[PDB]
């Protein structure tokens, strides 16, 4: 998964989570090989946030609740298959390998992590992955000066394709986003990192409009791109509305896997999209 679904998933979760009331013990499966949760509670609320890749779900006690029981902080990935879903309780997803259980007054719901390839993770505590910089959604103004601040890292002596997709500068940024961002700008794949970005290492409003609007540079497009996503998804997330989702992110595509467009293999595998010159780093 990429920046705005974990956005729109933590989004979810807040509106769904809103008047909810949880209680009792976070159930595990027993298949999966995650960490148990030791947590129990009569009475606690569910809020998340997102930050790049990653969500944190907050499980915290409402005044009165037994037993006693310290707010406890999970961190998500959600992998190839990774979801969250609220359910009726007799309705059980057959993958759902993490469940939270509404407390009695009212029907009886259950927050689920769905995963069917197991290839999610959660965490105990509220930490995020050590190394991982600024939130390109959130935390836009933090991202576009730590990238320029450590432009001398051997990070950016790698393709620009590639430098993308590294999340101790471009958190949030996955394999779709980076294509539909290169190809805004027509930047090959295969360009140095530190030559498409040495240009961008204070102007006034009027300055800006006048040069700077109608020229979004790249670390630009790194936040307003993904927002557009998040601005497409609306609140379509956890929502039956999924096959209608899906047509308006199929047509907001520009690049990625769309006909015509040309595509590489990276160092690692992974395929980037791209139209026309490959760059002077093409394997």
């Amino acid at each position: 998964p990429e920046g705005p679904e974990l956005h729109l998933a933590s989004q979810f979760v807040n509106e769904a989570c809103r008047a909810l009331v949880f209680g009792g013990c976070v159930e595990k499966s027993s298949v999966s090989r995650n960490p148990e949760v030791p947590f129990e509670s009569s009475a606690y609320r569910i809020s998340a946030s997102a930050r790049g890749k990653e969500l944190r779900l907050i499980l915290s006690p409402l005044p009165g609740a037994q037993p006693q029981q310290e707010p406890l902080a999970l961190v998500f990935r959600f992998g190839m298959s990774g979801s969250f879903q609220l359910v009726p309780r007799e309705e059980l997803p057959r993958h759902a390998h993490l469940r939270f259980y509404t407390a009695p007054p009212g029907p009886r719901l259950a927050l689920c992590f769905v995963d069917i390839r197991r290839f999610g993770r959660w965490d105990l505590g509220g930490k995020w992955q050590p190394g991982r910089g600024p939130c390109v959604l959130q935390e836009y103004q933090q991202f576009r000066e730590s990238v320029l601040r450590n432009l001398a890292d051997k990070a950016f002596d790698r393709p620009i394709c590639e430098a993308l997709l590294d999340q101790r500068f471009f958190n949030g940024i996955g394999n779709y986003l980076r294509a539909e961002i290169l190809y805004r700008l027509k930047i090959p794949p295969f360009e140095k990192a530190r030559s498409v970005l040495e240009a961008l290492q204070e102007l006034t409003l009027s300055q800006k409009i006048r040069t700077k609007l109608q020229n979004p540079d790249l670390l630009e497009l790194c936040h307003s791109v993904p927002k557009e996503v998040v601005q497409l998804g609306g609140k379509g997330y956890g929502s039956e509305s999924g096959e209608e989702d899906f047509a308006a992110f199929r047509a907001w595509l520009r690049c990625y896997g769309m006909p015509g467009m040309s595509s590489l293999q990276d160092r690692h595998g992974r395929t980037i999209w791209f139209q026309g010159d490959p760059g002077p780093l093409a394997p």
